[PDB]
């Protein structure tokens, strides 16, 4: 009767209105209220305790709202809430329970998927303070947390941090913990303004799979000294990567502290995306303290075609031990990237490097195993003043890394500084076609281009081709005394070369090892005997012991004589070969020389 | 009056509600039921006859209902329908009609989108029995059927198979078979726990365009015995693709038959994905039977920045013939792949390699026309235990391959067993920068490095480069006498063979031929002339007819002379050089030389 | 009373039928038009001054109503407006106002994206007219305009032109112009069936960030030969790119006009995409009249994992000036890409090449200023009848570019046409690694391989490698007269060369400058004394002054002496070395040498 207005007025009132799709006679006979039940927003749980809807806004915290959202869709098996467009959502408080110890402040749970087309920002309650936005543990203790599963955020929406700096070093932040988390993923986001130590972190010590980040940006996500450290998303289970992302920073701070992306565990990639302003790229690391959940063993590693303005290291690698566990990083590819440091004076920003091997948080150089590394078709540049720049910085042990087909111009092939650590080099390869480029020519007085700097060498290719000259340089490659060298490769090839003084250098003579193969240019001063005809010429110095065979690279100016095209060597360390006086008489030349061993 | 009453609670009710969007003065005056119709869900059609909701379940056959909203929808021009989230739909039956022939279960139709939320099972109607669960076919024979144009399925959900055997070899089993499909996709859904033929197949004999696999995950859809093969996506017309997504397949069988794709149209590709557990990784293959719709040509076929853990072949190359159709593969790229053989034990897995060339189905290998292959900037790695891990087992005719800047770690470059086929090789090209590893190191007794057990090799580039110590190999590369060999250019770089009593092995002296362009080094014996002065040293061995030039890898001991640097040949095979006596007397000596042939 | 019949039936019944989320006592209660208004489209804004919804058709203009949509939800701060699928949506007449100036059919407007499902439809009113159908700035004077930010087009549907052919070659027509464009992209959607100039353009003169064109079809956009120029999508803002799309053309008058994507600033990339029937893959080229927004430089561009069939060049670089801005490329990557010219007579189109350096509008060759190019990993291939295909055609002043580990099949590998430009060329790398196809073998009568058509080359690395016969050819690489070159490395592998007569040709004798590096096979007659024992060899001609050393390529087929196995030079040009004759007596011989110089 009158009752019926009544329903119809009451919050059951949809349920009271027929429906049937199209006036389809087959379709099902309905309610209105079943077909709004087929989606879900933040505004049907924004609302205070009469039901009476809440306008979100900077006084109101809509973070109890949005929890009771969450908590209730997962109680049906899961959905999609919308936090709609046209609003800014503030967050202005923790949440309670399992995330209270991550400092979490919505709790996420598995098969609710959050639609983020509107805003969520963080209130002035957060600054200072420590903050993880979205937390997917559901205990304190991670270790005795469950699991997220098939939590999906995506949209064109936005989350920002407010801007407000840390309080204080050790304090954490962070957008998306998604914990234990297993078929998770952040799609199409705008993580911004911020002072956070971590956007995005996926797995939690190996445990979790498939959890991926895509085409989302993060801009300006470190603003202060206070912040201890930055990797914008830290992937931490296997199977997980990044894609089609782009990275951004513009604070002097980010150049010092900021990755984009670290990679911890098997079966991880970062492909495809855009970094600006950041200090480093990605860390590829096996931690011995992160490998409960997936093995000891960080393998199948990938980083590709991605494009990146940094100020320190593009790639570092790295492993290390635990007293119960041993970390170990192999099968790693780094390829199609194209990365330049940034304009910067020289040693303004940590060392500038394509591939950095890096020692452990202690500092550490000799507990890493480290192998089976491709590093091909890339592309690097830096400015010709930053005195700080290398193809790769081998700062601790290196059981293997392969070098083909890139292009590296800086300041340094292989570097790493005297004095400090001395790596064990194992499986050093670096082919004849990487090319060195020439921005760095006419920079390097008193430097070495490969700086081998190592404790031994073993097992190793060094190719050294230069494409221009570079007459500044002291040499291509030094070995320094302390470097032992063994069962390896040491080429440089002409070209480019004739003028320099030292091509290669062994300054402790280790290129005359059993298992030691190199070439490399030299002036040699000989002396012939006086006979006409065929007639010897000798160098007058005694170091070519080690030589197997040398040939010119010098033309012969004279008529009534040449000097032998070929040359091999005595037991008292001179060069010899046969040339011709047409004329008799003693001869004495100075002659470009290809010096060769075993080669 | 009460009849208004009536009207409301009837099916027509929310057509009689009035709706103007946000009170917008200037929007259309709307009833609620035009708003609701926007969007259509499976809700809408799963109901019983009288139009009363059923809800879904193990025992409860969605089929019928499902197919009513797609027909329904498609009757109107297309939409996409919501398979809602939080709910599982059993199917229990087979479809009907045109889909009866192709075992369908669901008849998909142009431009109807399903987009999968909630989870769809199947019922143990289907255990031991064939089933494609999605059929875009709308005939029996795929020669009369009509096309399937703009289908898109993707959302956040799962098709599960039930975990049901196959009940016999000869069964085919599908997830989504598109048929003739033009703009169609699959993005997001995860496709698991099954014993399917495939998951995913496009196009039909080359009929269909613009086909795509993203974002999907395939996981344990192999589980027995009974299952005779399985290719996890079938890409099967041009312009197609699969792209972003996650294989894995934990069965032991999945180890012996799956395959991750199969492309075997033009313009195809496979890039961005994650494999573990599977025999293969990609078929490239053009098949002469399926050439109908697109051609007899499979060219611009990509497979890039793949991560692979295998168990036999990365990349399957193919072709073959019919009675009136010749199939013909060309202009392929593979490139940016880390591949790993995962552990087993020797032969206990198909034979592992990075590029197989096979032979057809009838296991014919004289049918093949494989050309413009390029292989590049890949990374292979097979445990240093498996004998049986090549980076190409090359088994059938090949008509041309390149290899530049690979990283290659397992246990033969260049592989085929010898008794079996004898290809007949053109214009396999191995450069220089590819970097063969050291795993297998000490593993190779009895064993050639490059095995070339063909019939024939012309145009082809071998160039070897060995970057650490391999005494156990037989050789470097070995031509049994069987193998002509001519046009070609085969090369052993010196580093780290001296100790090496064969570097390359030609049973039938093959490197003597006119256009044999070669090197390697060998250890040599000469004894010189006694005269004092400029004296010439001959090898005792006559075997150097072939020898245009010879260099010393060895120093010289003697004070008193030196052997000649360099080395011509002679009529009856002995090397001749000009040393040098200081004193006179016959010498004689034991060289390692660098013998050299038109290079 | 009969007051709430009235209310229910009128425009605001919805705002009074209540509704409660799922029955759930904690949810908002709210009203039916409160859920109804979280979503929005078209049909809510294409209605008569009445209120009544019109239907959409090829006689109803829809544009007004997709306006007033636009417009209204820009006023609440964004959200998704939906075209609807099933039908066709017409667009009739000009839009007014600031998009007047750039004939603009709709104006787009922050936050306010169109999810597309239906068809979007150009009426004949535009036939032989300009348009831009959507356009994101809101001034006619461009530079005066705001910007557009948070803008997305997605969906399953599709735009198509109608098939109209330009009016006059001097119109533009484009499909999405965002101009201004922070954060703003397009994903799924069709265009086809038009003769435009562009379908997308992203930024206005280096204005924009971060704008993305994914997964769109870009089908039949130019048909006649009125149409003067197209560039599917043009990238004019940083940090912006195009992914994963497909192209194609069938008109011929697209095989000579058309290109896919254009890449104008920096930290632009194009990837994983499929081109057909275009003349060009790429642009990447800084023009100074566009560097307003983002600078004077294009650095960080990125071409990766295409696979295209075009007719012209598949990159094009460039840079030019204005009278106050000198525009510059640097740091340039283009790697993994499959490129073939298809089928097409020999000239009928645009001279075929992987990389074309191209001068400017005006046809300058001398502003260019293009350098750290790195071009690696491709293939490229053109059937063996096409003169006019290059893996370079360097026609414009050349800073740098470097080629590593490529695979080119076609008939030349550096080229550029005599008479015509002369090019200052500076840092041409061409290593070893990149191997040169046979397709071309027995075509190049009266030509050279690598083709220096040059001013002046410097810094540059041409190291060539044959991995086939093609004696067809004048030379594998010649230099001019007109042509310097100095300080640098020019070699010829013998490999396949010995029955050439011209390997390297440098016809001003270039080759011995002081700092130029070159090998390569020569053809040399040689007379030696009548001595018997050690005995020299002398050439007949004078013509290797140049020659630091030379070594035999030839075997010797005597017993009675052997020629020397190397040699040098003397002051008159003529080659020396030392051979042995057993039995005295004048020899005389023609050899196959290696001439070397400085390497
Ligand atoms: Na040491
Ligand atoms: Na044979
Ligand atoms: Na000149």
């Amino acid at each position: 009767p009158d009752q019926f207005r009544a329903i119809i007025e009451s919050p059951e009132g949809a349920g009271h209105v027929g429906y049937q799709y199209r006036r389809n006679t087959g379709s099902t006979m309905r309610m209105v209220s079943d077909v709004l039940d087929e989606r879900v927003s933040l505004w049907d749980f924004h609302c205070d305790p009469s039901g009476n809807v809440i306008q979100p806004g900077p006084n109101v915290d809509s973070r109890q709202y949005l929890q009771a959202a969450i908590d209730y869709v997962s109680s049906n098996g899961g959905g999609t809430i919308t936090i709609p467009a046209g609003y800014t959502w503030y967050l202005g408080s923790y949440g309670v329970g399992g995330i209270a110890g991550h400092s979490g402040i919505i709790q996420l749970r598995s098969n609710v998927n959050l639609n983020i087309e509107g805003r969520i920002h963080l209130s002035p309650f957060f600054d200072l303070k420590p903050f993880q936005v979205f937390v997917g543990f559901d205990n304190g203790d991670p270790a005795s947390s469950g699991n997220l599963e098939n939590c999906h955020i995506y949209g064109h929406g936005v989350v920002d941090f407010g801007g407000y700096e840390f309080g204080a070093s050790s304090q954490l932040r962070n957008g998306v913990a998604f914990g234990r988390s297993y078929n998770c993923s952040v799609t199409g986001i705008t993580f911004q303004n911020g002072d956070v130590t971590w956007a995005i972190t996926l797995g939690w010590n190996g445990y979790g799979s498939n959890c991926y980040v895509r085409k989302c940006r993060f801009i300006n996500l470190v603003n202060s000294s206070v912040n201890a450290a930055h990797s914008t998303v830290y992937v931490n289970c296997p199977y997980s990567g990044v894609e089609s992302c782009y990275f951004s920073m513009s604070s002097s701070f980010a150049r010092n502290i900021a990755c984009s992306v670290a990679l911890h565990q098997h079966d991880t990639f970062y492909r495809g995306s855009t970094v600006n302003g950041y200090c480093r790229g990605a860390y590829v690391v096996m931690h011995a303290a992160e490998a409960a959940g997936a093995g000891s063993y960080a393998y199948n590693m990938q980083v590709e075609n991605n494009i990146a303005v940094i100020y320190g290291q593009f790639v570092i690698l790295g492993s290390d031990v635990t007293a119960t566990v041993s970390g170990h990083l192999n099968d790693v590819i780094v390829s199609g990237n194209i990365v330049s440091i940034g304009e910067r004076a020289a040693f303004s920003a940590p060392f500038g490097a394509f591939i950095d091997i890096g020692p452990d948080n202690s500092g550490a150089s000799n507990v890493q195993d480290i192998q089976r590394v491709l590093v091909t078709g890339n592309s690097f540049y830096a400015p010709a003043n930053i005195t700080d720049s290398a193809a790769i910085t081998l700062r601790a042990n290196l059981n293997g890394c392969t070098f083909i087909a890139n292009n590296f111009d800086c300041r340094y092939m292989v570097y790493n500084a005297p004095g400090t650590t001395s790596p064990v080099v194992q499986n050093l390869v670096w082919d004849k076609s990487n090319v060195i480029g020439g921005t760095h020519a006419n920079q390097r007085a008193g430097q070495n281009l490969f700086d081998m700097q190592f404790a031994s060498v073993v097992n190793s290719t060094i190719e050294v081709q230069l494409s221009c000259e570079d007459l500044s340089m002291f040499s291509c490659i030094l070995f320094p005394a302390s470097c032992q060298l063994s069962y390896s490769k040491i080429t440089v090839d002409s070209a480019w070369t004739k003028s320099m003084s030292n091509t290669a250098v062994f300054e402790g003579n280790q290129q005359a090892g059993a298992n030691v193969y190199v070439s490399y240019p030299a002036t040699v001063n000989l002396t012939s005997y006086n006979t006409q005809g065929a007639v010897p010429f000798f160098s007058t110095d005694t170091n070519y012991a080690w030589v197997t065979s040398a040939y010119s690279l010098s033309i012969n100016e004279n008529l009534d004589f040449s000097p032998p095209a070929t040359y091999t060597n005595k037991a008292n360390g001179q060069l010899v070969g046969v040339g011709y006086n047409e004329i008799g008489g003693v001869r004495s030349v100075s002659v470009r020389l290809m010096l060769q061993r075993q080669v």
